[PDB]
């Protein structure tokens, strides 16, 4: 019957939404679309409306029949995110997780993380530079940096790190529902052991602090594993894309390097411009019928949160296709918003400001080996300097 527009997985161009996504954003704030998996979904295309939906408690992770729930992509890994719970349960669990995690990232606490973040970048950059160019910025710097910072902050003693790495590759390579339940189970038991160690021997770290709050071992282990998933690929991929963006815009890179305040804004601009559409948060579903934006979203419908659409909405940014390291203000939604806002954001900002500063201070000429066109077609990111 339908002729819904069909979204696809083609990599976006640098600083430009795809023709189809510009046409949708142009046409209206909200549309019925077909996802790359072939299911129906609502795509919200504009900054104001997405922001408002991100605060709407009628959208969440529960679905009464998860196996027939619409999906953006088939992914055994993301399937485990879809709660079977009643909607109210889902909301309470979510609010309680936010209550438990938010104190861990207070101003004072993130200040206390900063010297480990500085130290980890110096150590890893020292090693990456010693190996000489060309090097794989992804596999040899940005991923290890993000993971090291996570170890330091969550409380993974150095001796246990080799196994963590391995269990994490072991969830990265997974590809069926059995293998993905099993890989989760192994990581979980590993993490429960970390929790028991820290009960015996507290540190100034997330696991000890959650222990202190009289949470049971399962609950601490679940929170710690969630933090591992939230803080790893996200950081590495914004960092990778930032190096590409900053290498490609020499005068702004120079302005960012001359003034830490410009560097702070440059980080915000990398966050805004790292992906120009096509990356969608994990699935989220209306838990009850809702009128929104001219349509009726039905209980159980898939609603897509593509944060790159708002980030390139000319209604929210002047000249959205321009990389402006000094853009101010910069209300990007790369950390989500409302009920879905990144609790690690202050830490993520710190990792990005620290690594862009040290990379481009020590290696002023650093750039990708391939030109952007070829790069677009990261598993690896080879750079020279
Ligand atoms: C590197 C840049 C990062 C970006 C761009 C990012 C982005 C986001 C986004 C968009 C959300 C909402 C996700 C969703 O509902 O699907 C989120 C949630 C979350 N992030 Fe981050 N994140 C980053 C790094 C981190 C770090 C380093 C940590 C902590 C170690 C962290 C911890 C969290 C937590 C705990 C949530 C759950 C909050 C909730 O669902 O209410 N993130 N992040």
């Amino acid at each position: 019957s339908h002729d819904l527009p069909c979204l696809n997985l083609e990599p976006p161009k640098m600083l430009k939404l795809s023709p189809l996504l510009r046409a949708l954003q142009d046409r209206g704030p909200i549309h019925r679309v077909r996802t790359p998996a072939g299911d129906e979904a609502w795509l919200v295309t504009r900054h104001a409306e997405l922001k408002q939906l991100l605060h709407d408690e009628r959208i969440g992770r529960t679905h009464p029949d998860p196996p027939s729930a619409a999906q953006y992509v088939r992914s055994p890994f993301l399937d485990l995110l879809i709660s079977d719970a009643d909607a109210e349960s889902g909301r309470r669990q979510h609010a309680e997780t936010r209550r438990l995690l938010t104190p861990l990232f207070s101003a004072r606490r993130v200040l206390e993380m900063q010297p480990k973040v500085e130290e980890a970048a110096d150590t890893l950059l020292d090693a990456f530079i010693a190996q000489g160019p060309p090097g794989d910025l992804h596999g040899e710097l940005t991923v290890p940096f993000a993971l090291t910072v996570l170890c330091e902050v969550i409380g993974v003693p150095p001796q246990r790190r080799a196994e963590l790495t391995t269990l994490l590759a072991g969830i990265a390579k997974l590809d069926d529902r059995e293998g993905a339940v099993r890989a989760q189970d192994d990581l979980f038991g590993y993490v429960a052991g970390l929790v028991e160690h820290k009960r015996a021997e507290p540190g100034p770290d997330i696991i000890s602090r959650l222990n202190d709050g009289e949470l049971t071992e399962d609950r601490v282990a679940h929170l710690a594993m969630g933090l591992l998933f939230a803080g790893l690929d996200s950081v590495a991929s914004i960092m990778d894309n930032g190096v590409v963006l900053l290498a490609a815009h020499p005068d702004q890179r120079a302005a960012a390097l001359a003034d830490p305040d410009v560097m702070a804004r440059a980080v915000e601009e990398v966050l805004r411009t790292a992906r120009a559409g096509g990356s969608v948060l994990p699935p989220r579903y209306a838990s009850e019928d809702m009128e929104f934006g001219g349509v009726t979203i039905r209980a159980g419908d898939l609603v897509l949160f593509d944060l790159g659409l708002p980030n390139f909405d000319e209604r929210a940014f002047t000249g959205p296709e321009e990389f402006d390291a000094a853009r101010t203000p910069n209300p990007h939604l790369t950390f989500g918003h409302g009920i879905w806002h990144c609790i690690g954001a202050p830490l993520a900002r710190l990792e990005l400001r620290t690594m862009f500063t040290k990379l481009f201070t020590r290696l002023p000429e650093l750039r990708p080996e391939l030109p952007v066109e070829q790069l677009r077609l990261f598993a690896e990111l080879r750079v020279v300097w």
